[PDB]
C-alpha cells in the first residue's frame, strides 16, 4: 500500500482553501472520489448513455447490462448469496425508510417493540419512531458506556417475545465504535427478531460479509465509499425480500397495470425500484467498488489503523483535549478542546486549511448522553497522511495557545 | 436564432457509431442525451469542489450548500414558481408523485372520496394513487380517450363531485405526444374544490412552463429528460399546501430536534422532505442543464421541434402499412406500428440501421389496451435531431417493409 500513489488519483487533494493546501479530514461526512469514478461516470455519459429497462436498441441494452453487472459486483463486494438480494437506493436513509415502511408495516403491530441504540444516526432512529407511531409500538434503546460502547448485558432485558426488530449500527459515525454484530445477531435471532444493520461507516474500512454476520437487512451509502452521490445499497435476505410488498409504486416495478382488474408486481429486487434509476451513480459506484477492491480492504484497514494509532498517539500532547469513544475506534476521532465552542475550533481549523465537521453530527441522543451541545470530528481515510495529522495537532496547539 | 448544428456540436454521443453506423438517437423521450456543459459541470464539481452539504463548518461544504440552494433558485425561476421554497429535490417524477401520494394523500383522501386520472397516464401517475385508494378505501375514476389520442373533456363535469379531492393529470403524453388543456381542467377542478397534480415529465424541455399561470397545485418533472443527469428531479408544490404536509421519509437533516424520550420534531419545508445526503452532483448537473436550455431559449426549441415534427409527419405518409397513434398537433414523439409486424422486431431492425427508437407498452398499459395493441414503436424528435435522421427513419421503415413483407 502506498498513500502517495493513492493520493495521486484524487484531484481534490490539489485544491487550496484560504490560500493553503487542503487537508480533508471530513471523509466521514462524505468521501472524496478518485478520477476513475468521476471519469467512469463522465465517460458513460459521454459515449455510452441511454435509458435502461431493456430498451430495444443497443445503448439501452448495454446500459441495462452494465447496471445489472454493477448489482452483481456490489453483491460480491458484501458477499451476498445472490445479486437479487440487493436493491439500489438513494442511500442508507432511503434504504432504512424502505425497510421501515415495506417490511415494518406488515411485520410490526400494536403492543410490539423495536430496539435501537443510543449511538444511532438519525437515519436509523426517526424512521422507526414514525413506524412505532403508525402501528402503536415501542422504541427501546440500548444504552451507552462512557467509553463509547453499548451495554451488551442489557440485551436479554430489552428483548422479549414482542420484539420484532433490532436496528443497529455497524460503526458509529461519531465515536468510531465498532459494535459486536455477531453477538447481537445471535442473541436477536433467538427471540425471533430480525436485525437491520447500518453499515454506512463500515464498508470502506474493512471487509464485510453479510452471510457470516447473518444479518437480515444491511444498508450503506456510495458517497462515503468514494463513489458518486445519490446511490446506495440495500441488502435483504432473499426469503424475506421476496415476501416484502412494494413501497413506491410506478413503472418498471409492475408486472401488469389495469384500471379495472387492478395491478400486479414484478419480482424483487426490481419490485422495489420504481421509475428511472440513477444510472450514472450506479456506474460510478461500480468504478468505486472496483477501485477499493483493487487496493484491497485489508491494506486500507492496515494503513488507516496505523494512521489512527499515530493520530491518537500524537493527540496526547494536546492540552485540555477531551476525546470521545474507545481506543479501537475506526475512521474518526471525536473531540472537544477545553471550554471552547466546537464551531470556533472548526472555524480556526478551517482558517488553517483543515476540514473537520462540527455540530451534533445527526446524532442528538449521543450528544445528550455526553452532556455536550456538539463535538469536533476528524476523519482519517485511506488518502490521509501523517503530515495532515501533524497539521491538526499543531493547529489544536496553536488554538490552545492563542485562545487559552 | 436556432442552429441544430451548433447545438449538436455540444453532445458527444451524437458522434458515436452504433452497430457500425452513425447514431440516430430518437429515444430522447425515454431519456435525453447530455451536453458537455452538464457532464463537465458535475465532473468539475467532483474534481475540484466536492464536500458534504448541510452547512458544514468548513469552506467546501458551505460553498456546496450554497450551490445546491442556488440550483433550487434557478429551477424555481425556470418553471416560474413564486418562491424557491416551493421546490423539492427528488429522484425524479416517480418519487415526487409517490411523495405527494403518501404525504398529502394519506391526510387529504378518506373513505368514500375519489381521485381522477386519465387513460393515457404513465404508470408513475397511476400506481401510487391505486395504492392510496387501497389504503384509505377511495375510488379511482378515469377520463376516457378518443381514437385521435385526445381526452374526452366533456366527461369531466360528470366525473367531478364534492367527493373529488384530486386530479392527477399529464401535461404531455409520453406515447401520443398529446398536450392536454390543463388550464380548462384546473379551472374545472378548482371549481369543485379539488387539487390538481401535473405530470410534466414530457413537457418542460419542449416549451416554457409557468406554474403560476397554470395555477396547478402540484407539478413534477425529471432531470434526465431535460438533458440533465440521472437520479434528480423536481417536485413543485403550492406553499400553502406544502406547509401543511407531514414528512414522508424520516432521517437526518429533515429534523429540528431528535429525542428518544420527548419524541421528534421537523424542520421547515422544503427541507422537511429531503432526508440524508442529497444527490449533489445531480443537482449541479441539473443547474447546468437548466442554464443550457435557458440559454438556447424554449420558444426557439419549440419552433424548431415543431418544424421538425411537421417534416417528419409529412414524410411518414409515404410509408406503407404505417399506423400512427395520437393527434396531428402532437409534441415531441411519434407512436406508430408497421403492418402486422411485432413492434420489437421493427425496433430491432431499426437498431440494425443505427436508429434508436423504443418499443413495448411504454409504461402505459391501459393506453395500449384502449388501442387494442400489446405495444407501439415510438420515435422521439428532440432539439438535437435533424431532417437527415428523419429521412433515415423513413427509408429504414420502408426497407423493413420491403424485407418483412
Ligand atoms: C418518464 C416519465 C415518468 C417517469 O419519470 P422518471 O424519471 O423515471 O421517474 C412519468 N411520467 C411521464 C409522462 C414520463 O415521461
Ligand atoms: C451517512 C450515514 C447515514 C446516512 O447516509 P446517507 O447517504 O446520507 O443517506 C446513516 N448512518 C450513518 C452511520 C452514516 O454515517
Amino acid at each position: 500500500f502506498s498513500v502517495d500513489k493513492v493520493r495521486a488519483d484524487f484531484p481534490v487533494l490539489s485544491r487550496e482553501v484560504n490560500g493553503l493546501p487542503l487537508a480533508y479530514l471530513d471523509s466521514a461526512a462524505s468521501a472524496q472520489k478518485p478520477s476513475q469514478v468521476i471519469d467512469a461516470e463522465a465517460e458513460f455519459y459521454r459515449h455510452g448513455y441511454a435509458a435502461v429497462h431493456r430498451g430495444i436498441h443497443t445503448l439501452s441494452a448495454q446500459a441495462t447490462e452494465k447496471m445489472e453487472n454493477v448489482r452483481k459486483r456490489a453483491s460480491l463486494f458484501i458477499n451476498a448469496r445472490s445479486a437479487e438480494e440487493l436493491v439500489f437506493v438513494r442511500g442508507t436513509t432511503e434504504g432504512i425508510n424502505l425497510v421501515a415502511n415495506s417490511w415494518g408495516n406488515s411485520n410490526v403491530r400494536a403492543g410490539d417493540n423495536i430496539i435501537i441504540s443510543q449511538m444511532e444516526h438519525h437515519a436509523n432512529i426517526v424512521p422507526w419512531q414514525m413506524l412505532c407511531a403508525r402501528v402503536g409500538a415501542e422504541l427501546r434503546v440500548i444504552p451507552l458506556n462512557p467509553d463509547g460502547t453499548l451495554q451488551l448485558e442489557t440485551l436479554p432485558t430489552l428483548f422479549d417475545e414482542k420484539t420484532r426488530l433490532l436496528a443497529i449500527t455497524h460503526v458509529s459515525n461519531v465515536l468510531g465504535t465498532e459494535n459486536p454484530l455477531a453477538e447481537m445477531i445471535t442473541l436477536a435471532h433467538q427471540h425471533g427478531a430480525k436485525v437491520l444493520v447500518d453499515g454506512a461507516q463500515a464498508v470502506m474500512h474493512h471487509p464485510v460479509d453479510v452471510q457470516a454476520l447473518d444479518c437480515d437487512f444491511y444498508v450503506f451509502s456510495g458517497h462515503k465509499l468514494y463513489g458518486p452521490t445519490g446511490i446506495g445499497i440495500l441488502y435483504v435476505k432473499e426469503a424475506l425480500l421476496q415476501e416484502m410488498p412494494p413501497w413506491e409504486g410506478g413503472g418498471s416495478m409492475i408486472a401488469t397495470v389495469s384500471l379495472s382488474e387492478g395491478t400486479t408486481w414484478t419480482k424483487a429486487p426490481w419490485r422495489f425500484e420504481a421509475g428511472t434509476p440513477n444510472t450514472g451513480g450506479i456506474i460510478g459506484l461500480g468504478a468505486a467498488l472496483e477501485y477499493v477492491s483493487a487496493l484491497g480492504l485489508n491494506n486500507i484497514a492496515e494503513y488507516e489503523q496505523n494512521l489512527m494509532h499515530y493520530a491518537l498517539s500524537q493527540l496526547e500532547s494536546v492540552p485540555d483535549l477531551t476525546l470521545y469513544g474507545p481506543q479501537n475506534r475506526l475512521g474518526v476521532i471525536a473531540f472537544n478542546l477545553g471550554k471552547h465552542h466546537a464551531y470556533d475550533v472548526g472555524s480556526f481549523l478551517d482558517n488553517y486549511g483543515i476540514a473537520v465537521r462540527t455540530g451534533h453530527h445527526c446524532a442528538m441522543p449521543l450528544m445528550a448522553y455526553y452532556n455536550v451541545p456538539a463535538m469536533c470530528r476528524a476523519s482519517l481515510a485511506m488518502y490521509n497522511t501523517h503530515e495532515e495529522v501533524d497539521r491538526l495537532v499543531t493547529g489544536l496547539q496553536r488554538i490552545h495557545r492563542l485562545l487559552g
